[PDB]
Formats: C-alpha cells, sequence, structure tokens
C-alpha cells in the first residue's frame, strides 16, 4: 500500500527532465518496480521512479546501445577500450548474479553507454529466443540460469572484439543448435587477444557448471585488461 511511496514520482519511450530521461509508457506493476528499484550498480541500468499513464522512469543514456557505438566507424576503440567494456558488463552481471537474477538476453544490443561512456547492463525489468546468444543446455530446455547467461556473455565479448559483428552470420537461427552439437564455437577475433579468447571458450563450456562465474570473469579480465596500453586499434572485419 505505501511499499511503493519511495519508488513512486509525481511533477513508447520520450525524452524528460528530473536529470536528463527516458520516460515509457497495476499490483503487478506496483510491486515489480519496488523489486527493480532495490538494485543498485554503476554497471546495471536504474530504475529512477514510476508514475498514471503509466510511465517508467529510467536514465537517459548519452551514447545509447553498446553494440551500435562500437558499429559505429566514426569511433576508434582500442583492444583496450573494449575489454574495458567487457570488464564493466562483468561487473553489472556480478552484481545481478549476487542478486539470484537471471538476465536470459544479455546481448551488445541490450548494454547502454552513459556521458562518462560507463557501460550499464540493461532490458531487463520495466525497463524490458535470442538463439545466437544462447547455451546449449538453454537452446534445449527453454530454461535458463546465471550460468546460461555466462555464455552470452562470452557472445558479448566475441560482439565487443568484433566491433559488432552478428555472431554466426552464415548460420540460420533455426539451425544454429545441430551447427553447434557437431562441435563448433565462434572463431576467435582478428583483435581478440588470446587470454580473452581462452576466457570465450570457457564462458561456452559443454557443461554449465563448468563455465566461470562472474565474480571469475571480473577477476580474470580485469588482469588481461591492465595489460594494454590502448595503443591497438581495432578494425572492423570485410565479411561482417
Ligand atoms: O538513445 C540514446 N542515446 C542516443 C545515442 N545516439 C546514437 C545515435 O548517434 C547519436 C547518439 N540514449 C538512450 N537512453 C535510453 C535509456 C532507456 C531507454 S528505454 C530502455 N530500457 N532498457 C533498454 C535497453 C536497450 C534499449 C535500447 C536498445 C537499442 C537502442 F538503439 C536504444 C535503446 N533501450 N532500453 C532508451 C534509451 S535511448
Amino acid at each position: 500500500v505505501q511499499a511503493v511511496q519511495h519508488v513512486v514520482i509525481g511533477p513508447c519511450v520520450y525524452h524528460g527532465t528530473l536529470i536528463h530521461c527516458a520516460v515509457k509508457s497495476v499490483s503487478q506493476f506496483l510491486t515489480e518496480g519496488i523489486i527493480m528499484k532495490d538494485f543498485s550498480h554503476p554497471n546495471v541500468l536504474s530504475l529512477l521512479g514510476i508514475c498514471g499513464s503509466p510511465l517508467v522512469v529510467l536514465p537517459y543514456m548519452k551514447h545509447g546501445d553498446l553494440r551500435n557505438f562500437i558499429r559505429n566507424e566514426t569511433h576508434n576503440p582500442t583492444v583496450k577500450d573494449l575489454i574495458g567494456f567487457g570488464l564493466q558488463v562483468a561487473k553489472g552481471m556480478k552484481f545481478l548474479a549476487s542478486k539470484k537474477f537471471v538476465h536470459r538476453d544479455l546481448a551488445a544490443r541490450n548494454c547502454m553507454l552513459d556521458e562518462k561512456f560507463t557501460v550499464k547492463v540493461a532490458d531487463f525489468g520495466l525497463a524490458r529466443l535470442p538463439v545466437k546468444w544462447m547455451a546449449l543446455e538453454s537452446l534445449q530446455t527453454q530454461k535458463f540460469t546465471t550460468k546460461s547467461d555466462v555464455w552470452s556473455f562470452g557472445v558479448l565479448l566475441w560482439e565487443l572484439m568484433t566491433r559488432g559483428a552478428p555472431p554466426y552470420p552464415d548460420v540460420n537461427t533455426f539451425d544454429i543448435t545441430v551447427y553447434l552439437l557437431q562441435g563448433r564455437r565462434l572463431l576467435q577475433p582478428e583483435y581478440c587477444p588470446d587470454p580473452l579468447y581462452e576466457v570465450m571458450l570457457k564462458c561456452w563450456h559443454p557443461k554449465a557448471e563448468m563455465r566461470p562465474s562472474f565474480s571469475e570473469l571480473v577477476s580474470r579480465i580485469s588482469a588481461i585488461f591492465s595489460t594494454f596500453i590502448g595503443e591497438h586499434y581495432v578494425h572492423v572485419n570485410a565479411t561482417y
């Protein structure tokens, strides 16, 4: 009854103020907002408040989604930059995992970049089959876990290192499961350091309990990230 008051605010998505905002178009809605509001992490997209239209108000993200940022030819990411985006995502997913939150649709298109170029994992909560991002077991059961978020994460790093290339462009979505089960993974991007590809393959472990945790991923990617100085510019493949 009064439990939603901290979430509520008075005076398709629209621009807004109060902070620059995205403002999107009953009992479930009140409860969900309260769950969503109690998530707070620098790498997870905030719920600012809810309003009656009804309205969901989120922070406006200056640079938009992460797949479009990296695809833009007038941006010049270095390997360091891109591993840095991956490290941020991993930190957001670590938080969501600690909250027992299974994202289910982790992808570069669903992460956003604010004005400080902080990546926020998004498209979850009220702010919400992606077969080419899905774990083998989830393609088989339509059941998702944190370890199946880990798989998606490994696809997301792939997207990172290719500057937003579509995964398995030659495989039709209806076919991905058969393709994978022949014994295949995504190939190593031209600008993907060997140590980061090893991580990708770990994230794609055939056994779900064997994939690293997001805590493990943060630690590991934080180390590899620190080895770079932003001297290597990542260019775009001609085949993708
Ligand atoms: O669009 C910009 N910035 C403009 C960036 N441009 C690019 C062109 O070059 C000029 C600079 N900021 C925004 N912030 C927000 C904040 C919240 C929301 S609702 C929401 N909730 N969860 C999600 C998750 C993903 C998406 C999404 C996906 C693809 C997209 F394409 C745009 C948005 N939305 N979403 C929309 C926006 S859009």
